[PDB]
């Protein structure tokens, strides 16, 4: 299915040894997993997930 981030428009590279599984889904960062609680987007400075 191609390892993809739970975010609707996010597809950053996810690493198994640090995979953030939240509610059974994988995310690229702890930010996407928690729907960006600290208001912090993901490490990708060009990504627009949750922004748009
Ligand atoms: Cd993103
Ligand atoms: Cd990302
Ligand atoms: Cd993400
Ligand atoms: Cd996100």
């Amino acid at each position: 299915n191609e390892l993809r981030c739970g975010c609707p428009d996010c597809h950053c590279k996810v690493d198994p040894e640090r995979v953030f599984n939240h509610d059974g889904e994988a995310y690229c960062s702890q930010a996407c997993a928690e729907q960006h609680p600290n208001g912090e987007p993901c490490p990708a400075p060009d990504c627009h997930c949750e922004r748009s």
